[PDB]
This record gives structure tokens, sequence and C-alpha cells, in this order.
């Protein structure tokens, strides 16, 4: 009766238009305003290749533009059919990593790499998409989270982790790589500079409880219940003012993201201003080629 | 023998000139350089209305300008005479909240709102007064700390919380509101970005011990001893160089507050320069209409 | 000639007791005039001056029928005909602990029991944080703390003939290590700002305009007339938008304080929506809120 | 007319564009992207924004393109007026933002569909793309149109017809992001506040004096000079140009800025033998040998 | 058998050229790419005087420039021969502190102070050296860490602390001093603003375990094993890509250090660019006085 | 015509061994002159040049009788009469690991066992952090890293006739991604700074002055004479105030490092007080401190 798999097929439906997905799965909950986005290459611990990043971007972007979706659950499928091992995401697929970055290939191995096509590092675009979308993204760490996979959990708004199977391991420097952006600096804004430097410089494996104690993981859950708890967290988020939740996310981003953070938060303020009679008077005055009349609108202080 | 009330009336005296306070109480300790500032509307869990904010500002401002006061203890009176419930502060009084913010009213309910008078959100001014005053402000959370009340706690330099009665709950998004300034972004600089986002996005109730573990509460105390512990903390603060304590507070504020932070710290540096013979030579040379002589004052490196 | 046109201005009720500052409301416009009134010492401010200045600016901030503040200096000097906006802190009553309250004009009347203050910094923040445009009209010398006040204002207009900018801080052993210096660098760039402070030279209106700290140069007699024209153009726009724009300009430079002020106004904007009103109503009626009428935007 | 048709070719796959034009230079690694609604001073509606994003994104991913020229077509067939871009099309502005419509006017708005403000997405795309974007202001630049020039890396402006006018507060709108705060990092806080608070009209020469316009050119020569600038840019080390742009963005853009600059530093490390040894060791399931690679200081 | 001393004399060799050191010791490990740098005035709890600072800077600078050294262990020798008391570092030597700062003296006490020579506060230069050097610096807190000694610990990349003997006490304000830089503001980026303010404003003594719980100490070790654990941590660090480790340290520093942070990280990016064929084409074209040919080098995105 | 007036300058004791740099102290003023001395390669620096430049600037930093550093280039070139401030890194000894030490002048003599360095960045930080005003006198070409050196100096004066600013970094596949670029933008604004780097055009003294990166333009023969005048005006003010001001200008731009330096100086001011001394004395006398004589200021 105890399931080894967090996924409950009865609770989830495929999303229309996404039959061609190979490296990623995308479900919408049967009742809730919540979607499930998951890595789908468990044979390589859910390592992503450039095509994986493209699918992940497409799917997250679709969720961003779905008005009836409030929360994204980001996770990994499994286990490995080869050894039963569990993974959230093991970062960039090393098999198709070249001197210019991760390269598109016709097959799974290095020999099928299109040598004419320069490599990319555009998981960074997925990071920004997660960061900038006006919806809460909750990472469900159901297994190994290593390299770029570790950095993905870091950039999510919230993280829940499997007690039995979550393993956090920043392996970047082991393979001569490094996430010098959100993966490292933003980790320091969750667990502090000392712990963050330890995690990267020594590359040790941490449990869910250890990461929770340090401040990068919000709560620990039983593996079988990880998505159930995820859905409960999403339900609590979706039960509040969506307008307030949106502003709050951009408020938490703002200063850390400089002018970009201000752009997003100020953008939402501009939308709020557009709803007002005062802004409509401004529009109407222009269209009617007359001076605007601001006298009904007080100078708040 | 066990008091349900943290307040020890024998230890405190009313402050002269504060006759007319209705929403707030203001005491000076009988021996120590410490004052007690408290919300005084326990029947509504110490929610503040614009008049409450005005009294609070005036009282904190007086404490700021009192040379014989080193530490402010900010707390809530209680319990509710209606149900015996304890509160530090439950944020803005929802009864007089309008479309333009919290509105002045002649009575307690929405019907007595002065409709000719625009709403205000100027608890933010109290936040800055606490932030900018050259004295340590310790928040003693003696009960519910919710909404704007939670955010007041966040902005204080230090927080002590009642074991039995403190309950931290960020209810902003529940009533369609949000503190997008110190309430949220500054919380993240105490407990890290993941926990701060959790606290706001889910709006769960946290105990003193839980908040202490996350990093927003300095210590947990027995309810009956909360002000006693507060006074002990104040005494330790007051036993150090007042000049060093002043500079240290502005040093902690500085970068987080940008140019405002620099302004406050540099302002105190200017005062230190004014104490020197070199600065006195500059003033005198101008007043005597002669060139200054800097030769007695060596260059340091 | 004199930039002050007495016919255009009325005294503000409740301010009969002002000694170091004058305060007028325009006869027709949503504009006030705030001016230093010690031209015999080049409009140097003492602590009492600062108190009056703060109180008057605070009153303008809280006047809903006022949109723009014009900050300037009265003159000329009755002693030598010299023109000044403001020459900074009154050096006569500067002590080792800062500028001190005194019953008279000189150090001999200083209240020795009372520590000195530097709370022009409080006026700077009041100017910086108020949800209204403050225009500095530099009608003469602007030196020391007076120079730093023009720097922190949103806009500066300057008298062609008589405006003189001179950062004399380091000459008398002082320094504005806040807005006076760092924020000046965000107007004229780090090289020019360092020059202005390190060498303490005198600059004309036109020179400051070329460097970027002065918005426009006006004829002396027309300085307040041009100020009123600028104020009128500002007052012809959405007050809501002007308010948001000022705080947007402040935001990143002011860190968490900047975010607090801008987000504070964003919160007011949310409070105006039906969605926020449903949040209030549900709490008051002790029922669950119903968010279904309010769509998610992206 | 600044447009020289002989110098430009249409780009394959963009036959369906209606609000925007998109050309590639016949010889140079340079593209031309232009607003194409001159009858309303090149105001953009959400469809314009979608086309603009799609086109700039394509330019970003085109390895044989080094520089983007962003401008407006004209003149107005109605009054001969010249415009770069007048910002959001006010006719279809609603309480929820700019709304999709089947026609040009408010009565054709799809009421079932919420409005958007996603010109901000185009701003970020210009900002984050590893190529220089030069704005050619050939006419009116107002509202969101003014803000689009602000966010471009460089701006060249028509002496006779460029008109800069930040009208945001006139119509109760505001760009509280790059449009204003970033303008201040070009012309300084005093001038930026003046531009927004008063919303006056400025010439090319005035904006050049303030620091927001790199150079003024004769109207007929505006695109010719743009192409000359693009050529000088394309003649340098592309790797260095790329690093330079993100270095300029970095601190102003906080963690996002660091992410972009560090992303390119990561690529540079991937080129090294040391990084390749890291990949090889993992793939071959053996310990890495770092001894051939010395520590630098 | 149980050693009271963390130092294992068999594991360390003196470094050539440092025979003249008096206030500091400097060893290189017999096998590992690791050095040991230690305060050597245990009779005054390893308080530093200006000569100590000069030696410390010299030794750390030499380590910075040693290509075969990857990690610096920074600690204190002991115990005091007077009372057996243990110290990492008790900050500035108060005996030779004057009105212009810490002063050079021929002897140990104030009467041998060179009055003609202005005082200095240049432990700040050692702080920046630790901060900016492209190698991990691990602080081994083997006893008291107080005042400026506490701040040195704060600025190191990692801290390990002796269970039995580590005592953290920020005493600055007790003696009228303050570290308004890394000592305070950077501490806040490790333990959060509330705990950081508490540490300074109250100046209480904290254990290794307490500082670890707050986030300023990475791990607690047995006193006899402190340097053994230090060596184990260094070995894990030294087993990764040295290039990646370097980039990662400056990535963690970057935003916190503004333009200085950008300068250091960008400098390393420039070195990486110099390794490329493209950069070499740039150099060669200039030297051969011909136009560069960039056509072999793809634009990446 | 030469800007250098030999009569005004004396060699500094202990610096006889300098080869790539010259170092003089003024015969009367608290001012030194530090100059690149390889005019045959447009004053391009090699690693040895950087070491000498650091040592000389460090010595000036620690000299209590020196207030101002004038940083410039010697010339003209004995080969073609060309004038240079500094053309950046010596490309002849640039390798894949950076600029390399060599026994001779050319690439064939580089020590292959010794990795390259980019440590002109250390000189930039030394200029940036030293508590004294550094004025760059651009007497000729300023290119690459040489351009970045002027950018990081506090003030820049430039020769009308011979100053030439040209950011050639991207021409040779290099880039200054720190103070050279990002800090230039805080002088001339983001548009002009991007223009300067992306196109790498040559600009005159007058053009750079208009953009905001050059404080003043001077006649070539008078460049050091004007430099000495600027230094004299700087040296006539409170040294303590000038010091605080420089770190105040640095502060926010330099994050925790900026704060560290400014607060460090504030700590020194505090050490001068009776209050700080009571703290010391109480510790030394093993007694509680008595803070009662020292008032709380606000
Ligand atoms: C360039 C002038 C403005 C005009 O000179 P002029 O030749 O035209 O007239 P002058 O003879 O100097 O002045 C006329 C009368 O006014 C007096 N006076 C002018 N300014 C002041 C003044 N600030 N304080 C006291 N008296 C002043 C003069 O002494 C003189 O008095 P009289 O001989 O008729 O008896 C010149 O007077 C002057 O340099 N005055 C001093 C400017 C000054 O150093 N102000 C204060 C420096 S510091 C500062 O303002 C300040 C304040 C608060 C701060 C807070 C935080 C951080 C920094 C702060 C700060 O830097
Ligand atoms: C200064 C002009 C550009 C030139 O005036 P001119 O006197 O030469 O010609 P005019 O007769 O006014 O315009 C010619 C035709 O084009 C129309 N037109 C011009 N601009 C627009 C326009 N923006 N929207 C709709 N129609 C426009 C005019 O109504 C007119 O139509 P007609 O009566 O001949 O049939 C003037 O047209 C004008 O003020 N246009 C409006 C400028 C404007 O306020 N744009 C919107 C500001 S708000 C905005 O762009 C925007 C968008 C997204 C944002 C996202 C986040 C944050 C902020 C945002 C934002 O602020
Ligand atoms: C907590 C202790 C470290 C341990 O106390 P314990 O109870 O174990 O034994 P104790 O009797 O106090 O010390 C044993 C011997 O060591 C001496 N000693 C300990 N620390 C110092 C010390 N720092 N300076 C001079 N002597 C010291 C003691 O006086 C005593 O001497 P003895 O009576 O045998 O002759 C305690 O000694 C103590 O508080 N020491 C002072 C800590 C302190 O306040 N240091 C200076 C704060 S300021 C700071 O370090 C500093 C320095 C440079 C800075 C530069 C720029 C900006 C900031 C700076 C800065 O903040
Ligand atoms: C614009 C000139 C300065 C003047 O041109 P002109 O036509 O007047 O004279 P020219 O014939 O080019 O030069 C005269 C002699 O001096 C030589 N020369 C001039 N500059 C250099 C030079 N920098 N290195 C080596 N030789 C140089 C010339 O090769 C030539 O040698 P000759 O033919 O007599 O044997 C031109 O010479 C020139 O562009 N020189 C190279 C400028 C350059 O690209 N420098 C390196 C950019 S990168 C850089 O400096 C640098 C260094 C360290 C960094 C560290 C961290 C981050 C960034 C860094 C960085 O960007």
């Amino acid at each position: 009766a105890l399931s080894d798999n967090p996924f409950d097929a009865k609770a989830w439906r495929l999303v229309d238009g996404f039959d061609d997905l190979t490296d990623i799965t995308y479900h919408r909950h049967v009742d809730d305003a919540t979607v499930r986005v998951a890595f789908n290459r468990p044979e390589v611990r859910n390592a992503f290749r450039p095509h994986t990043v493209d699918e992940l971007y497409r799917v997250l972007d679709h969720a961003r533009m779905s008005p009836d979706v409030g929360v994204v659950l980001l996770t990994g499928n499994g286990p490995s059919p080869k050894d039963g091992g569990w993974a959230f995401c093991s970062g960039g697929d090393q098999r198709i990593r070249g001197r210019s970055g991760y390269q598109y290939a016709s097959g799974d191995t290095a020999d099928t790499v299109d040598v004419a096509r320069a490599g990319r590092l555009h998981i960074l675009e997925v990071q920004r998409l997660i960061r900038f979308m006006p919806k809460v993204v909750i990472c469900l760490v159901n297994g190994w989270a290593a390299g770029g996979g570790h950095s993905l959990h870091v950039v999510c708004d919230l993280t829940l982790a499997s007690r039995e199977y979550a393993r956090f391991k920043q392996t970047d420097a082991d393979v001569g790589s490094f996430d010098g952006g959100y993966g490292s600096a933003y980790l320091a804004r969750q667990v502090g500079q000392k712990f963050a430097r330890e995690i990267f410089f020594l590359g040790r494996t941490y449990t869910a409880e250890q990461m929770h104690q340090m401040g990068a993981v919000n709560a620990v859950a039983e593996h079988a219940e990880l998505e159930t708890v995820g859905l409960q967290w999403a339900a609590e988020i979706n039960a509040k003012s969506p307008q307030a939740q949106r502003m709050l996310k951009f408020a938490f981003n703002l200063l850390d993201d400089g002018l970009v953070g201000q752009q997003l938060f100020a953008g939402e303020a501009t939308r709020l201003a557009y709803m007002t009679d005062e802004a409509v008077e401004g529009r109407d005055a222009f269209l009617q080629k007359r001076p605007p009349d601001w006298s009904p609108f007080p100078r708040y202080f």
C-alpha cells in the first residue's frame, strides 16, 4: 500500500496541445488551479539537454499565460527504470556538453551532436521565467538535486523535499562548471553566506532536514505524500487574494533584481493604476482632444 | 501568584504631557533609561486606526528626543476584556479601511468615517521612525502579531516573544492587502527568502519558537517575564558606549537603505568630525574672515 | 529687481509666529512658496530655522489642495545687497556637538545644557519622501548645506545673474556625506561631483546647467514666475502618476526605504480595487472571501 | 525618407507581419526592425508587441546578425507627420491594460480577454540580448515609445523630426521601470525628473546635450549613419562586445545582471581544457586530474 | 592521550623566508596544498597590534601568490602560558590604542609607544585581502573570538569552531569601538539582521553550537580535532576544479561588494577570454598591424 | 611645449631603481607626480610597470606630507614624437594567461614557467581606496587599460591639443568589465559609456569634457601647471573632510567595501573622543566603564 511514487495519476490530466512532449511532462490538476511540470529523463537522473530546456520553457510559459492556474509544482519523474534511483534533476546532460555549452543532438549521445550548431546555457532563461512569472513556483525535490538541478530548486519561490529520497548536492565545481548567478548568490540569500559557500566549495550531499535547518527547504514531507503536501500548499496559496500574491512575489524579488525587479513590480503597479477612474480620465481626455480634469482625484499623502 | 499579565505597574511611571493618549500607553521605567510604548486597543486585538498611528508616532518621537532614554520597548496591552485574548497588534483597523486606505473617524465604526478626508497608510512613517531613530527598539510580542502588526515586529531592531501567547501570522493577502516594503523584503533579510515567501504566501500561524528557529525572533520568554526579560535586554544595551551603539545601528541599516542609510550614518560621522579641533579651526577661520591653518592636523591613512 | 511678486501670494493661516522662514500660498494656483528669511547672513539656517522649515514643508505635504512646493530664499541683504538662496548651517552657533539652539543670534546665547543637532538631514528626507514635486529656486548664493538642499530637491531653477553655487563644506571642516555628495554624483556624474566638493569653486547657473544639476536658467526678476509656470505644468498632470513617478525615481537609490515608499503607494492602488474591498468585507462579515470574480493578470 | 529600399531584404518566414516590418541588410550583419502604424504615430497595440517580440527574438537567435536597428516607418499618409513610436494605442486601452481587438477601435475589443502591459517583455528582451540594439528616432517618441528608446543600448536621432516627449503622466500612465529610473542613469536625476514631471517636447540636439541621444543625424541620413555605427560595432571582437554589454547591465540589474554576465563567464570556462577534463572524468567514471591546470592570481 | 592542543607539529613545515616572524606563525602542510596562519600572542588572548597586522598581511599575501596553495587555515596559537586560556583572537591590543588608533610601540605597553607616529586601523586591509584573494580562507576558532577577532572570523569564507573552547563575543561597544563594515553588516548576511543586531547590541558570549545554529559557523569540531577537520575541509575544496572554485568565490562576493565585486569577478572573466583563440587573434592583429579577422568566431546566445 | 617643468620637481628618496615609472615630489607643495615612462610604446604597461606603479602609489598613500597625486605619462615618444598618457597593457607580452613577466621587451623573452597576471586591477583599487585625491593628467593617448586608469581616478584634466581618448579593448579582444566600463557610465551616463566602448572611436579632451568624463581642458604646456593649481585648492581644505568626502563618494557604488572604508574612517573619528578613551581605560583598569559624562545625541 505504501507507494514508492509521489505521483497520483487519478488527480492529474494532460494539457491540450502538448502531445509532442518527450523530455518533460505537464499535467493540470482535476480540481485545483495547479499544474505539475516534471523532468522526464529518469534514466540519467533527469539531466536536461537543450531540447529539455526548450520544452520546460514552453510549458512554464503556457502555465504563466493560463488565467485559471495559480501555482506551478516543479518536480522530477521516476524512478530510473534501470536501478530504481530517484532524481529531481541532475543538471546539464554532460554527454552533450561541449566547449561552447550544451549542444543540440539528434540522439542521446555525443556522437550525434550537430557540430555546426553552437552550444547554449539557456536553462538561465528558464530561471528568469520562473523568477519573473506572477505565480508561485514550488519545487518538489523528490530525489537528487545536483548541479543545475540544485540551482533550479534554489530559484523557485518555495521548496518541499522528500524525507527519504531528497539529496542536495552542488556538484558544479566537480565537473569544472559553476552557476555564478541565482544558483550561488541567491542561495546565500536563503541560507546565509557561510552555508552557501560551504555547499558550493565542498559539494557535500545534504538531506532534506539539513537543508531545511539551513533555510533553503521550507518543509520536509514523506516521499509518498510529497505531491499531496505540494497540492495542500498550493491550495493555501490559491485561497488568498491573487492580486496580493502577485504583488508580494514581485516585492520579494525587487531589490535583489535591481532595475529588473523594479520594472516587474512597477509594471504591476501601472496595471493597478490603469483600473482607476483617474487613469481612465487620462485616456478619455487624450481621445477627446481636451484637457484632462483631475479635480475629482485627491492628492493622497 | 503566576501573573497572566507581563505588565508590572510598580516598575513604570506615566510620562508628563501625555494626558490625552487614548489608543496608546507611554511609560518611563522608574530606574532605567527605558520606556514602554504599547498599543491600547485590546478589544480589537490592538488594531491601529489613523489616530493610533498619530499617537504612536508622537510618543516614539518624544522617546527619540529624550536624552535620558536609551531603549524603547514596543508592545501591546491586554488582554481583551471581551474574551481574555492576547495581542501585540493585529494591523490596520479593518472597520475604517476604505478604498484610499485607513480613514479617520469620530467613532469606532465605518459609519462615522469623515468622508471628506482621504485615507492614509502612514504606519509606514512609524516604520521609518523606528528604523531611523538612533536608539534600539525592542519589540515584545505578547500575543497575536498579524498583518501590519507582524510588519511592525519585523522592522524593530530586536524581538522577544511570549512562549504561551505569541502567534505570528501574516494575514495581508487574506484581506487583499500587502506590505511590499519592510514587512516582506526586510523579513527576507532575517529569515532568508524561502521562509519569508512562505510566511506571506501561505499565511500560517507560527509559534515564538518557530519564528526563533527561522531567525525573526531573538529569544522566547515566559509570558509573565516578557517585560522583565525585555528590561534585562535593555539594561545590557544601556551598559555599552551610547556613541558606539548609535553608529552600529546605522551601520546595520546602511546598505539595505541605500542613500537614506548612508545619509543617517554619514550624518553621525559629521557630528564626530565637529568634535575635533580641526573642524573648530574651520569654523573659526570663516567667522574671523581669515584663511584656515591646517598644519597642526596630520593626515591619517 | 525682486523675484517676489507680493500680489501673487497670501500668507498661510496658523503661521503668524514664523521668524526665520516665510510661507505663502499662491492666490490661484495649487502651489506654495517656502523661503529662508535671514538674508543678513546669506540665509544661513539655525536649529530654529530648521524646525520652522520642517513644520512648513510638513504642512504643505499634508495640504490636499497643494501640488507643488517652491523652495527659495528671500533677499536681498539689507546690509550689502547680497543675494542668497541659503548658505548652509549658521556657523555662529555651530558647536562641537553640532548646531545649537540659542536665545539670540550668537554663541554667547547658546543653551549649554542642550546638545547640538544636524537635523537639516530630517528636512532633506521630508523633501525626498513627500509625494509632491519640490522645486528649488536658487536666487543667489547656495553654499554648504544650502547647496545640499538644492541637490535633494526634485528640480532646480536658477537666477542667471545672481545664482552662485559653491560647495564650501570642506573649507570649514564639514561634509555632507549623504545626499549632498553621493546624490549630486547621480545628477552630474562622479567626476564633476567630486570636483564640486574637493575644490569648492563657485559656479554660475549656466555652468551647473551644463553639468546637469540645474534644470533651467531664468532671469532674476522672472525666477519665481518661471517657477510658477513649471509648477502649473506639473499640476496639469495626473497627481496619481506624478506621485508614483517620484517614488520610482527615488526607489533603487534609496534601497528598502525607496521600496517602502513606492510599494506603499502600490498598496493604496490595490485598496481601490473591488478585490481588496472583498478582502475587507469578508473579514468584517466573518466569512470566507470569494475571489472568483477577480481574474489573474499576466 | 531615411529608408533605402535597395539596401534591405525581407526576412524569410515573416510574410504575415502587419504592425511591424523586419529586414536584413543585403551585405551587413545588421537588421532593421520598424513600427508600421504611421497613421497613429506608430502606436503599438498588443498584436504589435507580439510581432515586435517575435522579430527581436528571431534577430537574437540569428548567428549572422550582430546589430539591431530599431525605428519607425513613415510618414503618416494622413498628415505627413513623422514618428518613431507614440507608445500604447490609447483606443484599445482598458481598465485591465491594452486589449486585443479584431479592428483598430474600441468597439472591436475582445471583452472576454484581459488586457496586457507586455511591452515590458520587449524591454527585457532588448536589455538581455547579447547584441547591440540601436534606436533610430526618426520622429515623435512619446510614452512607451520614449521608454523603448531609453532601454536601447544606443540612440541616433533625426535633427529635423525627432521629438522626445514623455506624455505618461498626461494620460495617467507611468513607466516606473526602465523608462524613468534608467533614464536617470543616462541624463542624471534632475533632467530625468524634468522630462517626466513636465512632459515637454525636446529636440534631438537637446536630448543629446542631456545625454540620452548619442548623435544627431540629418533625417535622410539617419539609417545610413545607423548602418555605419552598426559596422563599427560589428568590426570588433563579438566575444568582447557581448561581455561588455552585460558588464554595463550588471549592477543596475542586480541578480539578473549577475546571472547574465556570469552565464557568459561560465561559457568561457567551458571552453577550457580544465572544464573538458571535468566533463570527461564524469563521463568516464573516474576522478578528475586537475594537476595540469595551474592556479592563477 | 587526549591533546589539549589542535596543532599537530608533525603535519606542518615552516615556510622559507619567514624566520623573522614574531606575532604570527606560518606553516605549509607537509603533503597538502594548505597553509596554516596563526596569531601568536596567546598571553593577551592573541590581540593584534600594528606589527601583528603587518605580519599577517605579509603572510596572507604570500599565500595568495603561492601557486601550490589552495586553502588558508586561519587560527590562533595557545594556550596562554599564564593561565592556560584559549583564544583565536581578541581584536586590537587595547594597551597601545590611542586617540588616532592602534600605535606602533617598541615594547608591549603604552609607555613605549612612538608618539610621533599616527595610529592606524589597518586590520581593515587584512579583511579586504582575505575577501579578495582567489582562494578559500577557513577560520578555525579555537578559543575566544572577540572584537576585531570576531570580525576576522566573520569575513572568512568558512568557519569551523572548537566545541569546548570557542567563545564568540562581540565586545566592540563595551570599549567604545565599532566595526561598521564587514564585522557587522556582513555578519547580517550570515545570520540575518535580528541575530546580527543582537550579537553587537548586547555583546553576549555565544558557544560554537549557538553560532552554528544562527548560521555564522559552518561546523563544530572537537578541540583536539579542529585542525584535522580543517585539513579535511581544505582537501575537499582542493579536490575540485581550481578555476571553478575561484570564479565561485568572486560570484558570492560580487553584488555585496558593488563595483569592487564586479571588478574582481569581471577580471577573472577577462582572463578566461584571454585564453581563447579569438583574443589571441586580437593581440596578433595589433602586433602585425593588420585588421583582425573575427569570421571564425561565432556569436553565441 | 613639454608639460613637465623639471625645476618644480625632485626625485623621491629610495626610488633610484625605477625603470618604467617616474616619481617626483613637488619642491614646495604637498603633491607628487607619478608618470608612465615608456613613451616609445605609448606608455603601455607590462607587469613590472604595474609593480612599480603600485609601490610608488602605495608610498604616496603612506606619506603624511602628501595630499594629492598627479598621475600622467612622460613623453613625447623619441621615435615619432607621439604623446601618450597610457595605451594600456603591453600587447607584446600578453599571453593566453594574461600579461607576462619577461627578461626583455618582446614576446620571445617571456618566462614560460610564470603565469600571466591582470593586476592593473590592484592599482585601480589602490587609487580607488587611498584616502587622497588622485588627479589624472591626460597628456596624450589614453587607450585600453590606460583609458580605464583615467576613469577610476577622482578627477581628470586633459591636454586640449594632444589628449586622445580611445577605448580599444574590443578591438584586441579584451574588455574591462569593472571600473573601466560600469564606472564610466556613472560619469557620462549609460548611453555615452556604451558608445565609447562599443564603437571605440577617438575623442578629444573637449568632447570627453562635454560628456562628463573630463573635468577641465588645459593647454598642453600648462597641463601640469593647472594640475598643481587644482592640487593646491584641494590641499587648502580640511584634510579630514576631504578624506571623508572621497569615501562618501565611493560608498554605495562599492557596496560592503565602500561601507568598510567609510565606516573605518568614522571609527577613527570615534577613537578621538573622550568616550572611546573611557572604553579603553576601563578595560585596561579592569573596571566597569562610566558612560554618564557622555550625552546621547539625536
Ligand atoms: C560664499 C558665501 C555664501 C557668500 O560670501 P560673500 O562674500 O558673498 O558674503 P559674506 O561676507 O561671506 O557673508 C555676509 C554675512 O553673512 C555671514 N554669513 C554668511 N554665511 C554664513 C553662515 N553659513 N553662517 C554664519 N554666518 C554666515 C557672514 O559672516 C557675513 O556676516 P557679517 O560680516 O556681515 O557680520 C560665504 O558667505 C560663505 O562661504 N558662507 C559660509 C558657507 C558655509 O560654510 N556654510 C556652512 C558649511 S556646512 C553646512 O552648511 C551643513 C549644514 C548641515 C549639515 C548636516 C549634515 C551634513 C552636513 C551638513 C552641512 O555640511
Ligand atoms: C505627441 C504626439 C505623439 C504627437 O502629437 P501630434 O500633434 O503631432 O499628432 P496627433 O494629431 O496628436 O496624432 C496624429 C494621430 O495619431 C493619433 N495618435 C497619436 N498617438 C496615439 C496613441 N499613443 N494612441 C492612439 N492614437 C494616437 C492621434 O489620436 C491622431 O489621430 P487622428 O485624430 O488624426 O485620427 C501625440 O500624438 C501624443 O501625445 N500621442 C500619445 C502619446 C501617449 O500618451 N502614448 C501613451 C502613453 S502611455 C504608454 O505608452 C505605455 C504603454 C505600456 C506601458 C507599460 C508599462 C508601464 C507604462 C506603459 C506606458 O506608459
Ligand atoms: C573576552 C576576552 C577576550 C577574554 O577574557 P578572559 O576572561 O578569558 O581573560 P582576560 O583576563 O580578560 O585576558 C587575559 C589577558 O589577556 C589581556 N587581553 C585580552 N584581550 C586583550 C586585548 N584586546 N588587548 C589587550 N589586552 C588583552 C587581558 O588584559 C589579560 O591581561 P593580564 O591581566 O594577564 O595582564 C577579554 O579579554 C576581552 O574582552 N578582551 C577585549 C576584547 C576587545 O574589546 N578588543 C578590542 C575591541 S576593538 C577591535 O578589536 C578592533 C581592532 C581594530 C579595528 C580596526 C578598524 C575598525 C575596527 C577595529 C576594531 O573594532
Ligand atoms: C591608439 C594608440 C594608443 C596610438 O596609435 P598611434 O598611431 O598613435 O601609434 P602606434 O604606431 O600604434 O604606436 C607606436 C608604437 O608603440 C606600440 N604600442 C602602442 N601601444 C601599445 C601597446 N598597448 N602594447 C604594445 N605596444 C604598443 C606600437 O605597436 C608602436 O610600436 P612600433 O611600430 O614603433 O614598434 C595605438 O597605439 C593603440 O591602439 N595601442 C594599443 C591600445 C590597446 O588596445 N591596449 C590594450 C587594450 S586591453 C588593456 O589595456 C588591459 C590591460 C589590463 C587589463 C586588466 C583587467 C581588465 C582589462 C585589462 C585591459 O583591458
